[PDB]
């Protein structure tokens, strides 16, 4: 029948364009089914780096009846983007950031089309934004949101024909983020602090004392936009 998402992921479909959605690393297939179940995409191409994911996401495919639709691929990252797909949205989710990152810049030379990216990352989003800005992509949207108690983020990147420079603020809490701090922003980095605190717990200061330089410097950066 028709598939559910989990909210996460609901909230990345909504920033899908017509076309083609390649789901990289995708959960099972699930989100690329889901968008043409829902008339968001016409065509999908499913990720998936091992052969678990890619055995799951080919049985699934075939069991919503969508064969012709969704090209499933066993590669890492954008290693399963070739040169004659039409690529509307690339979607990332469920890593962290600075594996995201490493994908798209390891995958910088299959972005040529220009498509949309949809990243949804569980933490250090940081790195995916300085990655975005090397590659002249544009964050034209964010979204912080919390689902079963964990906080997560979605940010949404269009290409720019000259590359957006972000602050050392913006990269690390987002430039639409920082416009509206949401409980969600607020909780988030909240928790932050606490962990960079606990770290402060657990080293002392005769013997780490390069560590804790930064450490501190990163608790006066979130403690001054807090």
């Amino acid at each position: 029948g028709m598939i559910s998402l989990n909210n996460r992921l609901t909230t990345v479909s909504r920033f899908l364009k017509q076309g083609t959605i390649a789901d990289i690393g995708s959960d099972h297939a699930y989100l690329p089914i889901y968008a043409i179940q829902n008339h968001l995409c016409e065509c999908g191409i499913a990720g998936e780096v091992i052969q678990g994911p890619f055995q799951a996401a080919v049985k699934n495919v075939a069991a919503n009846q969508l064969v012709d639709r969704i090209d499933v691929r066993l590669g890492d990252g954008l290693s399963v983007i070739q040169p004659e797909d039409v690529i509307d949205n690339i979607t990332i989710c469920g890593m962290g950031g600075p594996l995201i990152a490493k994908i798209l810049k390891d995958g910088q030379d299959k972005l040529s089309q220009h498509p949309r990216l949809i990243l949804q990352s569980n933490i250090q989003t940081e790195n995916l934004r300085q990655t975005l800005q090397q590659l002249n992509y544009e964050i034209i949207d964010e979204i912080i949101m919390e689902e079963k108690g964990h906080i997560y983020e979605i940010v949404v990147a269009e290409y720019s024909t000259e590359l957006i420079e972000l602050s050392s603020d913006e990269l690390k809490f987002g430039p639409k983020l920082l416009n509206n701090k949401n409980e969600y922003f607020i909780k988030k980095w909240q928790r932050e602090l606490e962990a960079l605190y606990h770290i402060k717990s657990k080293l002392n200061t005769e013997q780490h004392h390069q560590r804790l330089a930064q450490i501190n410097d990163e608790i006066a950066v979130i403690e001054r936009v807090l």
